[PDB]
């Protein structure tokens, strides 16, 4: 468990800064958020991060929101653990 969720399998389609808008509607209710990572550099498409304040927030907001569909895609939800290499493993 971690403060920060990582978040994959987002509809690509969508643009940066209404994907950010729409994970605020629907991750806002677990606690405070204190920011959304997305990238569109090619390999980091259809991911983001969600930096919750309280450690409780994040596990609550995985749980609740595993597996559910947006955008018509069900995201996949993990902790986002530090020094992980998240980016430096994908391709």
């Amino acid at each position: 468990p971690n403060h920060t969720i990582y978040i994959n399998n987002l509809n690509e389609k969508i643009k940066k800064d209404e994907l950010k808008k729409s994970l605020h509607a629907i991750f806002s209710r677990f606690g405070q958020i204190l920011d959304i990572l997305v990238s569109r550099s090619l390999k980091m498409r259809g991911q983001a991060f969600v930096i919750f304040k309280e450690v409780s927030s994040a596990t609550n907001a995985l749980r609740s929101m595993q597996g559910f569909p947006f955008y018509d895609k069900p995201m996949r939800i993990q902790y986002a653990k530090t020094d992980s290499d998240i980016i430096a493993k994908m391709w």
